């Protein structure tokens, strides 16, 4: 599924990100942008030999399984597959164990190279949420 802009703003914001560890919702769908473009079925290979997943792009290294990154851990417990949903729920529930780890947002390098710092609020600006 590809979202739009303020149709996935406000799906996140159902689903309780909006705010969530002190990061409002633009900063949230910023993130979404620069990592997926708002696609729930992308995946890209890390240098590493992990891979991304997802609106938010989930690494297989630390919070999901998919059988083919070595020495990896799954701490959302849940297939890396599953983050490829229609359905948001799995991506939203494993992205708030990610921003509780302790470096918050800045597990998302994108987020951390494009959207910190800047108005992030014009990503929701003129939504019905
Ligand atoms: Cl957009
Ligand atoms: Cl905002
Ligand atoms: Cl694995
Ligand atoms: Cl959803
Ligand atoms: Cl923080
Ligand atoms: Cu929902
Ligand atoms: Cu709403
Ligand atoms: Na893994």
């Amino acid at each position: 599924k590809v979202f739009g802009r303020c149709e996935l703003a406000a799906a996140m914001k159902r689903h309780g990100l909006d705010n969530y560890r002190g990061y409002s919702l633009g900063n949230w769908v910023c993130a979404a942008k620069f990592e997926s473009n708002f696609n729930t079925q992308a995946t890209n290979r890390n240098t590493d030999g992990s891979t991304d997943y997802g609106i938010l792009q989930i690494n297989s290294r630390w919070w999901c399984n998919d059988g083919r990154t070595p020495g990896s851990r799954n701490l959302c417990n849940i297939p890396c597959s599953a983050l490829l949903s229609s359905d948001i729920t799995a991506s939203v529930n494993c992205a708030k164990k990610i921003v509780s780890d302790g470096n918050g947002m800045n597990a998302w390098v994108a987020w951390r190279n494009r959207c910190k710092g800047t108005d992030v609020q014009a990503w929701i600006r003129g939504c019905r949420l």
